[PDB]
């Protein structure tokens, strides 16, 4: 149970891909390595079991960059059977730490979960 629980969660701005925009998206991290993201906070379970953004962080590779905005960090992860990148940048570092750190860990968990 507490596999599904919520490692860290908090706004954050995702990149567009083929558009060049930021759109803001609150994420929440769970134990079991999946990484949601919604236009606004989940008040609710309904609201909740609506994500806009769904990702595995499974053997994930992380990266930070400043470029073209700083504070920003990479996840390139296997959706499925498709290795894809998705960009993201909060306001701090220290909150990009907090987010690299808190999804690593997790990624860790599950490696070490084949146990
Ligand atoms: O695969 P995801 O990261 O879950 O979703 C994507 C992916 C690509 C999008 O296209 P783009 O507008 O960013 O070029 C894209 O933007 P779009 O579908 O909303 O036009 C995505 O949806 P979202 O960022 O608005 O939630
Ligand atoms: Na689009």
């Amino acid at each position: 149970m507490s596999d599904v629980a919520i490692v860290k969660e908090g706004w954050l701005h995702k990149r567009g891909e083929y558009i060049k925009t930021w759109r803001p998206r609150y994420f929440l991290l769970k134990n079991d390595g999946t990484f949601i993201g919604y236009k606004e906070r989940p008040q609710d379970v309904d609201q909740r079991e609506a994500p806009l953004n769904n990702f595995s962080v499974a053997q994930c590779q992380l990266m930070k960059t400043e470029r073209p905005r700083p504070n920003t960090f990479i996840i390139r992860c296997l959706q499925w059977t498709t290795v894809i990148e998705r960009t993201f940048h909060v306001e701090t570092p220290e909150e990009r730490e907090e987010w690299t750190t808190a999804i690593q860990t997790v990624a860790d968990g599950l490696k070490k979960q084949e146990e």
